[PDB]
């Protein structure tokens, strides 16, 4: 399970894709996870969150005719969700933040 910020940052910029242990919501949602009941180590021990779409709304990342910004939760292990996300565009600028999408610094 690769699910550091570095870990997780190189391997995107490298194989272009989230490592294995990786599920979207979407997915969670079908394995039963219940967001309100913190449970997704329970329907899918080893997994985190990530690889959807991040809208970007508040236009706090860099914005780019074609780019795509998506996330994945960075530290997970059990219970509910953390404040922790890597932020990757489709060009891999990998941004972090720590503090639920509040914040964001560059760290690739």
């Amino acid at each position: 399970v690769i699910n550091t910020f570095d870990g997780v940052a190189d391997y995107l910029q490298t194989y272009h894709k989230l490592p294995d242990n990786y599920i979207t919501k979407s997915e969670a949602q079908a394995l039963g996870w219940v967001a309100s009941k913190g449970n997704l180590a329970d329907v899918a021990p080893g997994k985190s969150i990530g690889g959807d779409i991040f809208s970007n709304r508040e236009g706090k990342l860099p914005g780019k005719s074609g780019r795509t910004w998506r996330e994945a939760d960075i530290n997970y292990t059990s219970g509910f969700r953390n404040s922790d996300r890597i932020l990757y565009s489709s060009d891999w600028l990998i941004y972090k933040t720590t503090d639920h999408y509040q914040t964001f610094t560059k760290i690739r």
